[PDB]
Formats: C-alpha cells, structure tokens, sequence
RNA sequence: AACCGUAGGGGAACCUGCGGUU
RNA sequence: AACCGUAGGGGAACCUGCGGUU
C-alpha cells in the first residue's frame, strides 16, 4: 500500500509557491503522481530507463521537466539556485546518488530520500558508520523521518527500510569537496589499521587524536580538527 | 573532462566453512 | 535444504593515484 507512504513523503518535503523539486531515480510512476498535487513551481524526473521516460504520456500537465540521464552522475546546480531533490533510492546504487547531491551541496538545501535502514543507520553515525556517513554530516543533518515494513512495496522484499530527511548545515567550512572526499577514502581506507599507518603523526598529535587510535573512535570534529591542517593554514 | 593502460580503493550477484531455528 | 547469525571466497557499479591519447 504505497498510496500512505507516498504521501508522508510529500508532506515531509513543504512545498510552497516558489518551489522547484527534483526527483531522482523513479521507475514506479505514482511518485510524481503524488507531488504533482502539490503547490509545484517546477519538477523534474530524473529516470535512467529510456522506456520509463516516455510515462510522461500519463497526464502531461506542462509543469513538468523530465530529464533522460542518470541521477548519480548529474549536475543539479544546473536547474536551480534552491532545490529540493526527492526520491526513492534503489538499493544498488543508493550511495552515489547520495555522494551525488552532497557535490551540489550550495543549490540544495533539503533532500528526502527512502534508503535502507542498514544504509540509513550508517549513515546517521549512531550505529558504526562509513566515510560516507562522514561526508554527508559535513554538510547536512540525517534525520530519521519514519520506517517501513517489507509489505507497503511493489512485492514484499528481504530488507525494512527506512525514509531519511537531510537538511543544510555545513558543519565547517571546506574549499574543494573532491579534495575532501579523497581525504575520507585515505582515512577510512583499512579501517582496522592505527591513524599513524595512514596519517603523518606530526598532525595526529597536533589534534587531540592518539595516533595509535582507530578511525572508528573519531568523531565529526576530529575529522575537522585535522583536515583544516591537510590543506595548510 | 572523456577515454585506454596501469596500481589500489570499493563491495553488489554468486560460492563455501561453522552455529541457531524450522 | 531453506531462513537468521557468523567467518571467509568472489569480486559488479562507482571512486582514486600514476602514465598515454583527445
């Protein structure tokens, strides 16, 4: 029964006069349904499946904006100054689209998206995380919006998972976020390894970090303490 | 940036050892 | 055998360093 959770989903997003929505990775239909009775500005569909896009000979109300290309390798800061991307994520490639919108950080301040709540549990940080995890809090806040059990889907699948909001809140400020992100992969790269191993020690012991620490043990603010050394001063 | 080659990261499909339940 | 847990095997997207070509 998609039709309840479909709706949470909208309500969760506010939309207003001005606003321009993005969803991202379809494949279902009803989800533009659903947002298209809100009070839209402009909507695009993101949908890789080049048979899917023609769906939009359902209703056709000229307010919509389908675009054919793939949604964890596009630009959005191309449509908008302020945009709200929503979707249902697939679980396979979940975690680009996520690394994705984060690229885009300045022209999107909010995006809810139905992840899995493996994947959302790690990446909210309380149960053990990934570097992920540590990206996305840099500049946004996770919050657990609500879960859902292996029957409000098209059949009734192997996992439970769970809807996910992220609103702005760039946590320190960082110049290039691909120079950001090789710096997660080269700290959680071997986890079990001490921060020594991969990071010069003369900067370990300039954090309050024990170089003999393990990267698990870090926390947000210990991942901003060293990195604004990373790039000098 | 794309694309070859190359060195890693990554960690889906599947495979098996052991344990618990039917 | 199936499902959950557990230890590995395996390695799909995708990312990154270096080199070449555009």
């Amino acid at each position: 029964v998609s039709e309840g959770v479909l709706k949470k989903i909208a309500e969760e997003l506010n939309i207003e006069e001005g606003n321009t929505v993005v969803e991202v990775g379809g494949g279902t239909g009803n989800l533009t349904k659903v947002l298209l009775q809100h009070p839209l500005k402009k909507l695009y569909v993101i949908e890789l499946d080049r048979e899917m896009v023609e769906n939009l000979k359902s209703i056709g109300d000229e307010r919509l904006e389908v675009i054919n290309e793939d949604a964890s390798k596009f630009p959005f800061c191309s449509l908008g100054k302020e945009l709200k991307v929503v979707g249902n994520l697939p679980y396979n490639v979940a975690s680009l689209i996520i690394e994705n919108t984060v690229y885009n950080k300045d022209c999107v301040p909010l995006a809810v998206f139905m992840v899995q709540k493996e994947v959302a549990e790690k990446l909210q940080g309380k149960k053990d995380t990934g570097w992920l995890s540590v990206f996305v809090r840099t500049f946004y806040d996770v919050n657990y919006v609500m879960t859902v059990p292996p029957r409000f889907f098209v059949p009734p699948p192997k996992v439970q998972s769970a809807v996910i909001k992220l609103v702005k809140n760039e946590k320190f400020p960082v110049k290039d976020l691909k120079n950001y992100k090789k710096f997660l992969t080269k700290i959680f790269q071997n986890r079990r390894k001490v921060l020594r191993k991969k990071i010069p020690e003369e900067l370990l012991k300039e954090a309050g970090i024990n170089p003999d620490a393990r990267v698990e043990q870090l926390s947000l603010e210990d991942f901003f303490k060293l990195y604004r050394l990373i790039e000098d001063s």
